[PDB]
C-alpha cells in the first residue's frame, strides 16, 4: 500500500508516528520505505528497529499474559485467542525476516549496517523462539543462534568493545542464551566479558560517546546482577 | 467477522484481550456481541465503553500530536498524516454511533441502561466535534448535545443524585460545555450543583457505593479547581 508514496514522505511520516506513538503506522511506513530497494542510513535502520520492536514488544506482552491464563486453566475460548495473538506476531517476526532477507542483509557491506541487520534477524528469530515449540522450535532455535553468531563475528573483527551496536549484539545474545537456549553459564560469561571490555575502552571517547556506550553496559550488568 | 462466533465466546474474549490490553480486538470482540441483537447486561455495557474509549483515547492523542505539529508548521506529509488519523478517528466515532444507533439506545428501557447509552452517544459526537471544523461544527455539537440532554433529563427523574452513571454524564457533559460549547460557566455551574447534591446524599450509602460515588465526586472537584 506505500508503493506510491514517496521514500522522503515515507521516512518523515516514520517519525510524524513515532512522535504520535502510533507504532503500527511507523512500521507500516518503514517497510514502504524499506521496499524502494535503496540501502537504509543509520538513522533510517534506527527507526525500522523502534517500529518493529514496539509491534511486537505489545505482542509479545498480550502473549504472555494470554499464555499464563491458559496456563493457569490447564472452553476454548482462552487457547484461541491466545493462537490468534500467537498468530499475528508470527506474522511480524515473519515480516520483519522477509525485509532483511529481500534485501536489506545483502546489500549491506559495511560493519555498521551489516551487524545491525544480523542482530535484528537474532532478535525476529528469538520472538518467534519464545512462542515455537518442539523440534520446529530447534531450527529456528539455531536460526537466531547462527544470526547472532555471524554478527558476533564481524562486530569484534571490525568494531571497538564500546560500540553501541556491537555492546547491544552482545546483551541480547547473552539475552538468547539465558532465555531461549537454556545456556545461563554463556550468558553470563558473555555478558561480563562484554561489559569488561566495554570498560576499558572507555578512556578513548567522548563525553557523548561515553555515555552512549555506559548506558548499554548497565544494561548488561543489570542482567548480571538478575543472573547471579 | 464475528458472525460465526458465539455471543458468549465474544464477551469471554473481550474480557481476555481486557487483561491482555488489546483494545482494538476487546472492541472488535465487544461489536460483535452487540451484533447479535440482545440487549448488553450491565457488566457487558462497561466492556463496551471500555474497549471504545481506550481505542479512540490512542487516536485522540496521537491527532493531538499531529494537529500541533501541522500548527507550528502553519510538504503536504503532516496534513496527510493527521488526515489519515482522523478520519480513522470518525470511523471508530461513526461505529460507536452507529451499534447506539441500531439497535442499542431504542431497545434499552431501563434508566441505567438507556442513560448509558445516550451518554456515549453525547461523548462519540463530542470525539467527532473535537476534530471538526466550520458549519458541519455546528450540527454535530448539536448532536452531542441533544443526547447529553436527553440522558440528563432520565437521570434526573430516574437515579439518584450519587449514581455513578448519573455522575459521570454530569462530568462528561461539564466537559462538553468547557471545551466543545464555549460555555465555562454552564461547565462550572453544572459540576458545583452536581458535586453539591451528591454530597448531600452520601449518607445514604454503603461503603462501597460511598467508595463508587466519592471517586467521581473527585472528579468534578478536580475540574472545577482547573476551571476556577
Ligand atoms: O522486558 C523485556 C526485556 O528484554 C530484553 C532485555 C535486554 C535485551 C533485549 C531484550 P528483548 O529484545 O526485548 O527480549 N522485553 C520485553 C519487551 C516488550 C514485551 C515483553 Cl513481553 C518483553 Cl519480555
Ligand atoms: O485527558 C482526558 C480527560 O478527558 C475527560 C475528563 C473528564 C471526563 C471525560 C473526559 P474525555 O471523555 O476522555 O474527554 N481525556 C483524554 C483521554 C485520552 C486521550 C486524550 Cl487526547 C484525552 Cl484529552
Ligand atoms: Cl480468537
Ligand atoms: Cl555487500
Ligand atoms: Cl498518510
Ligand atoms: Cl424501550
Ligand atoms: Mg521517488
Ligand atoms: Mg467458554
Ligand atoms: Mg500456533
Ligand atoms: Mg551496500
Ligand atoms: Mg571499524
Ligand atoms: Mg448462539
Ligand atoms: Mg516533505
Ligand atoms: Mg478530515
Ligand atoms: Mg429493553
Ligand atoms: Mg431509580
Amino acid at each position: 500500500a506505500m508503493g506510491s508514496m514517496e521514500r522522503a514522505s515515507l521516512i518523515q511520516k516514520a517519525k510524524l508516528a513515532e512522535q504520535a506513538e502510533r507504532y503500527e503506522d511507523m512500521a507500516a511506513f518503514m517497510k514502504g520505505a524499506v521496499e524502494k530497494g535503496e540501502e537504509l542510513s543509520c538513522e533510517e535502520r534506527n527507526l525500522l528497529s523502534v517500529a518493529y520492536k514496539n509491534v511486537v514488544g505489545g505482542q509479545r506482552a498480550a502473549w504472555r499474559v494470554l499464555s499464563s491464563i491458559e496456563q493457569k486453566s490447564n472452553g476454548p475460548e482462552v487457547r484461541e485467542y491466545r493462537e490468534k495473538v500467537e498468530t499475528e506476531l508470527q506474522g511480524v517476526c515473519d515480516t520483519v525476516l522477509g525485509l532483511l532477507d529481500s534485501h536489506l542483509i545483502k546489500e549491506a557491506g559495511d560493519a555498521e549496517s551489516r551487524v545491525f541487520y544480523l542482530k535484528m534477524k537474532g532478535d525476529y528469530y528469538r520472538y518467534l523462539a519464545e512462542v515455537a515449540t518442539g523440534d520446529d522450535k530447534k531450527r529456528i532455535i539455531d536460526s537466531a543462534r547462527s544470526a547472532y553468531q555471524e554478527a558476533m563475528d564481524i562486530s569484534k573483527k571490525e568494531m571497538p568493545p564500546t560500540n553501541p551496536i556491537r555492546l547491544g549484539l552482545a546483551l541480547n545474545f547473552s539475552v538468547f542464551h539465558y532465555e531461549i537456549a537454556n545456556s545461563p553459564e554463556e550468558a553470563i560469561s558473555l555478558a561480563k566479558t562484554t561489559f569488561d571490555e566495554a570498560m576499558a575502552d572507555l578512556h578513548t571517547l567522548s563525553e557523548d560517546s561515553y555515555k552512549d556506550s555506559t548506558l548499554i553496559m548497565q544494561l548488561l550488568r543489570d542482567n548480571l546482577t538478575l543472573w547471579t
